[PDB]
């Protein structure tokens, strides 16, 4: 048996083809089992509208999610993702850093 702890990655990005949309994006990689929760949370709260979520394999053993949703950065709003897995004794919260 295996067990890997996810890494995770959040940052925004804005679709070429469009430009006015900003994408804020969790990527959470390297992870075994594949049991998992992860959220975007918008000032702690979760955001539930949450259109596109990505999961593959590498070889048998990790597992890769992307997990993402259009928004509207304001400096008055913190966003930040939360990830519960096995490996974690408490969930994991990365908060997202502006300018990345």
């Amino acid at each position: 048996m295996i067990q890997r702890t996810p890494k995770i990655q959040v940052y925004s990005r804005h679709p070429a083809e469009n430009g006015k949309s900003n994408f804020l994006n969790c990527y959470v990689s390297g992870f075994h089992p594949s049991d998992i929760e992860v959220d975007l949370l918008k000032n702690g709260e979760r955001i539930e509208k949450v259109e596109h979520s990505d999961l593959s394999f590498s070889k048998d053993w990790s597992f890769y999610l992307l997990y993402y949703t259009e928004f509207t950065p304001t400096e008055k709003n913190e966003y930040a993702c939360r990830v519960n897995h096995v490996t974690l004794s408490q969930p994991k919260i990365v908060k997202w850093d502006r300018d990345m």
